[PDB]
């Protein structure tokens, strides 16, 4: 088999539809989804046309291996797709109609600077290689793209699937590929992070500040040195579900900022103690009534930067 | 291979059984479950029907290849089933009886709400896509719909394994599809969450409570913090075994809601031992006294709630 | 092909052998277990027999594709085992001999009642579906049954290999079939639990009880609530280990015990801290005096119990 | 199929290209990347060679099977590559230009001295055996060697993707062998590691010599003690990220030293204490005032050493 | 396709030879690891001998369907190998020069005892069962034995790579089997676990060692209890990358002996403590002295056994 010859010198337009079935296991350490869909495929082989009446069918079924098909590949997969042929469908003209149902795991980056509060925009890249014979071009059938109502990717929220109707023309290895991008829009579910992860944090951090209405050091330094320990280890189960990235996200900021301020709790804790034993407790008085204001205030205006610097 | 043609216009009825052999790895996390059983189908083809006195064989055994057979599919699965053809058997009237075995790792969404004290359905999804020649619709064949005795799912009670009679038949990308829910109803065996999590919980935070019989500010903090970080344990031991939800859960509820009674208890140390250092502890003793009471009765009360919301 | 037709009315008996190569992967939270075998069948079908004499041969080799094998099946596996067929020898008289080495993974349910002493007899079913033309029972050739002397199943000791030579004849969707219960007996090499996990536990459960030599409160509190931490730790490492079951195992029952414990040595803690506090000492000292021998006796009491309820 | 023939005595020179599509799974501990691209072969076989005026077609395209094709392997593989042939274009000299679309993962050693501050050179080994026939020799088209732009390694910057042009041929069981180096160079984005660990591990230290502002024995043993905790936490968390190596890392070498400091500083507290317990504070307060210059001195010093060791 | 026949009655012996490619993933807890090799195999068929006069060619290659080949299996191998034939030449007297690629993940028991100072002996049986026509017995040709340079195991040194010549040949379900021992001698990278594991635990039993220069109980107590539990966390890490053995290791043995030096050091500061209270400080004072000799002492003296013991 050799792909269709061009009545004139026209390219071969392929047109796809994706049909999502099935979307899971959005790993965001691999930044992968993993997705079970139709891929629709049409174009006209006029080798293949036949007259309706002396035929007695006005359609006409073939087997993969009797026929040309198109080369499709996607880009952004690990492995290649596992696909089943579900139906090739022939109209008079010779118009062919494919329909495949096939999985792939999808490699697709995800920006993380907002989380948990982020969205992405998730690509399945369609791909055809051209042939010395003919330019083989990809096309979107926007009749033939969509998702079932069904579809659910545990922990986020579906917004669109939309494909960009013009595809990307360039050449790789001395032929030409024609290349289209659909487009899968998520959005992050949030609500659990904040009883699971922010709240617990902000818990632990408002019992470190207990020790600013405490003048007993060893007390204070138990106060602040536990909940520091407990703040370690959020930070351990925050990163172990985040892959390491280039830059600060939101909860790696508000992680990394709530340090600083046990730190400067230590410093304030030892401060008081070292004067109360210098028999100055007069001062340490001042400078705890102070951080009684100072730590929330500082925490709160903190937090406002931050938001402002990452929405 | 084309499909058997219609004696009028009727659409090809497909009838279906599956016949669960072992249920496996139901993963929370995953909203998943791995599963083995015998799938059978049966339809006429009119071309297979024969002669039985002639003949003086009352059954034909053909070979998958031989014949036509209905392409059935799963919808709600990760990958097609592996699937073994055991046997395909024609009566002289042309009713074709197909079996195979297959697994199957199937994707079906959990409702955690009431965990662990939760129970489920899990789908199964079986669909056919018609095909240009004729329409085919599923149906379901109670006579061969069932489960092996030997059948456990490990941590769960399986309650039922039954078929919703009535297909959806719906139109997907200009062309029929019949779709069956077959439906597997189970209960979480709650046990192992009391001795394991539950009650060790509950110890830790009546331990929390001790703290108000002490007047040592220095042990009431270790009391308090020292539980509190044991409690975080546990919060993360559980949020492991479990999905982020865009729900609270029965268990969140309570791990989240016990936070609040260890900041409280917090707050009640350090206005305790604030009022006897400002030489005021007949005062202090009153809101120790008042807590020993309030801390047990607010938990059993909110608790109540909880569980009245929940269930 | 199709099965041998019966000289009567009889069914076939298909005689097997399984012959362990190797034996590993034993998960106790999967409850599944990988094998490596041998699988014999034979059988006789006389449309194959031949005369030696004429022939000029004993035996005749064929290709597994050459001639009617019966479709041998395993009930409890997670996916159909790999096979590869090793040799098929037909005897004169048409006795079939066929042998493969398969490799599978078993499901089969673990009874962990007395973790980590515990026993168990893991199992391997066989089984045939009969067809249209001949019934199909299973029989066991004792002289095929076995397992190399090199077959170790990592933290378990293999007692004994056997197979229940009765088949289990039952109907399966109006079809006879015909199991085979192979048995592999195995008991756990509980050594190894002893100092990492059992010692270690009483180690700090003992180090609590220290306590009732002590007056301090704050040091008290630190030795039960750290201790108790640390049992913690154990447990949920013990747990990681365990699948969820819906009884007691032993091991859990201890380490479930021991919260009562500690729970039991805070109230002490605070109670000889309350009197103390309310000038009672002489109180305080007979109820820690008491406490140095009751805690010791009812631990050893309360696992005199235990073992006698669990062995 | 046999290899093409020599003219005189030549070896038969096979031009490769490897076109990066995507990287990704950079495993440290496994020291393993998957890789998915495009090779590209291109040999003369005369033996295919055709007129371009009499035959009209200026490019042959052959099916796999109908061809001879180089047995060309990867040698730093975990199993065999998954590969699809894209095409095979034979032009009118006989010059056959051969794609293939493939996945491998491959096992390639890294050099972890300079964790987290590390760069490597990433291999993939191409091989080709010689026939009794003729000698194979490996050539590189530089023309198509590269990647895509979009190619991302999470964690990573990609600096160069070139090939050693000269191939390493010997003997290997008596035939000739053909060794390609193709080197993928990436530097390790070391951004994150400074606010998830460095600077956490840092806090915990300098938490700790907050002791040498204190006179309160039990104060300092519990600021000492829970901060080398926190330090064996972060020593763990990173370990488990890390492989066995025979060598220091950077990182390792960092966290080791700590220890000594954390060592020294529990000294230097038990130092104080003993001399206060004695009477002798003035001496307790000399060595005290030496540690809070000390202690930051020789770090700062020792990290400088180490660095220069390193780097 | 059968075996070659006999010129008088000799078994056909099969010349073997393993040549390593890759070595990967040793894995203790499983006693696995992974390779990547050659596999060459040597047999004479005399019923493929030819004229290379009337052929032309000196040398036949032979595609493996179009022959008989021996059926080679591993013994200790998790499934049947991944193989590609390389090639398959046969010379005019008919010997057949067999050449797969394999890759392989092999079940070879490993002792632990020494660890992590062990060495070990890796094994790769290979096996061959004789046939009805004839007996097949497996040589080793030890020009075609041997390791690529580039041969490296994470965390191990490679010392050999040999086979034992002489097969184990011995009836198995009534056939001859005949097996050969490749040996792959391997010892162990300790390094790492001297910084990582070793020197940690042995710092942290020094400052519990601190409490015999303190007279303050609550500071003992903090000291003793907290690197007890900093103890129990080496335990658990380095239990989890091992298997359960029914035997002692070297590192199990120290990391139990040192809990019952936690055990005594906590009676040491009880007992310290004890006579304090009843005003017999003297006596505490003696115990202490002695116990600062004591405790390093006998933790020397007691790991000159140890090491004794195991080496
Ligand atoms: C610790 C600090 C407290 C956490 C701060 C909240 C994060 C935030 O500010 O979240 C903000 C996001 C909304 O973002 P958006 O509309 O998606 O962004 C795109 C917006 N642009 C394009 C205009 C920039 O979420 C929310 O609905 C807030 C719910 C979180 C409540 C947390 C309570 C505890
Ligand atoms: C701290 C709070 C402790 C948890 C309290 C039990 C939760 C509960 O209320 O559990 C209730 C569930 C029963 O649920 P059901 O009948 O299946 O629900 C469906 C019923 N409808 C449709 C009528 C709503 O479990 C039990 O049998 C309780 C036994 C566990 C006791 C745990 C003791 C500790
Ligand atoms: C905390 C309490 C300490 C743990 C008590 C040991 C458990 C037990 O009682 O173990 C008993 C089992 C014996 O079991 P069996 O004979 O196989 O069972 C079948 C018996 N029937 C048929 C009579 C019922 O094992 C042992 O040899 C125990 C040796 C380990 C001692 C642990 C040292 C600490
Ligand atoms: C505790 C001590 C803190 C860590 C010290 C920094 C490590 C270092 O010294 O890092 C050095 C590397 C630069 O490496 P380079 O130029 O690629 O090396 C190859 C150069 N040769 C060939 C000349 C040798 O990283 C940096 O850019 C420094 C940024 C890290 C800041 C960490 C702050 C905390
Ligand atoms: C806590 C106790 C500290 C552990 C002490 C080392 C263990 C040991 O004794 O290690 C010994 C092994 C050497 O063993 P070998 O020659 O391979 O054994 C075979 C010997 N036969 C055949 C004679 C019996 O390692 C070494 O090279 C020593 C380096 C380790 C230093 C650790 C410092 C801390
Ligand atoms: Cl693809
Ligand atoms: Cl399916
Ligand atoms: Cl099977
Ligand atoms: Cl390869
Ligand atoms: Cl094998
Ligand atoms: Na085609
Ligand atoms: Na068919
Ligand atoms: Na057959
Ligand atoms: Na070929
Ligand atoms: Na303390
Ligand atoms: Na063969």
């Amino acid at each position: 088999v050799s792909p269709p010859p061009p009545i004139a010198d026209e390219p071969l337009t392929v047109n796809t539809g994706i049909y999502l079935i099935e979307c899971y296991s959005l790993d965001d350490k691999a930044e992968t989804f993993k997705v079970n869909a139709f891929l629709s495929l049409s174009w006209k082989d006029r080798r293949l046309a036949f007259d309706p009446v002396r035929s007695g069918v006005r359609v006409k079924t073939y087997e993969p291996e009797a026929i040309w098909i198109p080369e499709i590949r996607f880009v952004n997969v690990e492995n290649a797709r596992d696909a089943d042929v579900v139906d090739i469908s022939v109209s008079p003209d010779g118009t062919v109609q494919y329909l495949e149902r096939f999985s792939a795991r999808v490699l697709s980056p995800l920006d993380f600077r907002r989380y948990p509060f982020d969205s992405q925009t998730l690509h399945i890249y369609l791909i055809v290689r051209s042939v010395d014979t003919r330019n083989i071009v990809l096309a979107v059938d926007l009749e033939k793209v969509g998702k079932n109502d069904d579809v659910f990717l545990t922990g986020w929220d579906i917004e669109s699937f939309t494909a960009v109707v013009k595809p990307a023309n360039f050449a790789l290895e001395d032929r030409l590929e024609s290349k289209l991008d659909y487009q899968l829009r998520i959005s992050r579910q949030y609500f659990s992070y904040i009883p699971n992860i922010i709240l617990p944090m902000l818990f632990i951090l408002f019992i470190s500040w207990t020790a600013f209405w405490s003048t007993s050091y060893e007390a204070n330094v138990t106060l602040v040195v536990s909940t520091l320990i407990a703040h370690i280890a959020f930070n351990i189960l925050v990163e172990t579900n985040l892959p390491k990235t280039p830059y600060m996200t939101y909860t790696g900021a508000i992680i990394f900022m709530i340090y600083l301020f046990y730190f400067v709790a230590v410093i304030e804790v030892t401060v008081q103690h070292y004067l109360k034993v210098e028999s100055q407790p007069a001062r340490a008085a001042s400078i705890t009534r102070a951080s009684r204001i100072a730590f929330p205030v500082v925490f709160l205006l903190a937090n406002i930067i931050l938001a402002f610097l990452f929405f």
